[PDB]
């Protein structure tokens, strides 16, 4: 079966790492710091890897029942599957599919419905990644939210994200931190089964990301979001599983208007992308071009400069 | 090119008409009302119509610039397109892409940023739908926020649903009203350019949804979504634009598991589903279910009851 990328165009398309859309293509070096998203992460031939999972508006949610802390504004979320079912925390992931894979203090709206009377209520809440209490991989993640005494035990919880916060008295964009990832099962353990860090090999060549500009709802954040592969992508690859012929897929990203092609990058086959640049670049692109799978070729394959 | 539809699960795919997961196909009888949704509209060879657009996460999502008025806790949102691009209310569409296309209250969070130095903020909203100050085909709606005094004019806004909202009546479930459409032009003029409602047209055939429980955030409100199409329907009908060989494309729900098919449904070219069955009925699938185009068949094709 032949491989294929979608058509669709980036402004078209949505980041892996966030329920947004995406805004530009962007390369920069990234020899200081590993790269180690969990979310959009496929290899071409369609396995998925980290806490990817399919559903682009299930990225940064959380499900399950909640309890109260006494005396705060503090619920902690016993955390089910995104279908309601139980999470296994044995089953061979970092986390539950769709969890948040950088530090920082995202905020959203926890809403809750009672099952016998179909009452509902929602409120505002902040998950801190970093925290001590996020421990998504044991099945438990901690909310800040706005009441003390309206939410329900024992009743369907969903935590649906909207932005990030940072703290304005303190050096401006500090947080979030997008490369950090948080530990999923507190301080007291290590990550598990994640997906691998990813780096360019090849002589000039840099990751090629996707990349969105997260909602900002309090302070002075760190808005920038890099995903390796657009969510349309992981729903394209994990559908068609396409053999991959060799470890690197050749793209051309043409403007349709002329024909002409703007600049060729390497799709690895393990799920991320690289361009033959240096240094921190937003692409300049045509709001119609769109990427083409020309060729398979080998990993020492000389990409014409960006 | 083959006529093809995804190969995702019920699961696995996303509400058009609401940025969140389906849950479960449904079928009934459809006399008490006028079908037509404008959001999750596409013909199978790929013509997007109503407000629909590609982007799961952009549906009943608003960007513009914000008015505070005077007085109140209200303000005035001027839209723009979903790009940031001008918006033109004489463009041949009923409202901006995306607008939501019920009548009811929706929650969520007004946010912006300031691109001089990165401060953002973010605000509680709801925005009635059914209310005269709902005029997005004009350029414009109206919010009620939790403040008075922190937005700033002539800036980039967004509003990220959440939920709905049941106020202003004792009687359970009376809002959303799913099948009632805004006036997109509030008192000024009647709704125009709409996708056609639809109907079963064959004897003994009903429609066959698409159907999610939308969070609730107050009260009790009537969390039943149904759509026509699944977003990802709309997506690929949109990329493959594969030739409609007749009006009729006839689909069969098939366990991969065991081949065996639970069941099987009309595709219109127009988008939508029907089958063969009489009574309201929560269809029993297995997990894996998914659907599978087999042929297109002519103008006296009569299903199997299913």
């Amino acid at each position: 079966k032949p491989f294929t990328v979608p058509i669709l165009t980036v402004e078209e398309m949505t980041n892996s790492r966030f329920p947004i859309p995406l805004e530009k293509l962007f390369t920069g070096p990234s020899g200081a710091f590993v790269v180690q998203p969990q979310n959009g992460r496929c290899t071409t031939d369609g396995v998925l890897l980290g806490t990817t999972q399919l559903s682009p508006v299930n990225i940064c949610t959380f499900r399950g029942d909640v309890t109260h802390i006494a005396g705060t504004q503090e619920y902690t979320m016993n955390l089910a599957s995104q279908n309601w079912n139980n999470y296994d925390p044995t089953e061979e992931i970092p986390a539950p599919l769709g969890t948040p894979d950088f530090v920082g203090k995202i905020q959203g709206v926890l809403t809750q419905t009672t099952r016998g009377d179909g009452s509902t209520r929602g409120h505002k809440a902040t998950v801190s990644t970093g925290s001590v209490h996020f421990t998504p991989k044991l099945g438990s993640v901690q909310f800040s939210t706005d009441t003390s005494n309206d939410f329900e035990t024992g009743q369907n919880t969903k935590f649906t994200p909207v932005g990030v916060v940072q703290d304005g008295s303190t050096t401006h964009q500090n947080e979030p931190q997008q490369w950090v990832l948080p530990d999923y099962s507190g301080r007291d353990s290590h990550n598990v089964h994640l997906a691998p860090a990813v780096a360019p090999t090849f002589p000039g060549e840099q990751l090629l990301f996707f990349r969105s500009t997260m909602p900002g709802c309090s302070g002075y954040p760190n808005m920038n979001l890099d995903c390796l592969l657009p969510q349309e992508w992981v729903q394209h690859f994990y559908q068609e599983a396409a053999p991959a012929q060799s470890d690197v897929a050749l793209l051309r990203f043409v403007n349709p208007d002329t024909g002409r092609v703007l600049f060729e990058c390497k799709l690895h086959k393990s799920g991320y992308v690289t361009v033959a640049h240096t240094g921190q670049h937003d692409l300049v692109i045509p709001p119609n071009g769109y990427f083409r799978f020309d060729s398979w070729v080998n990993q020492f394959y000389t990409l014409a400069p960006m």
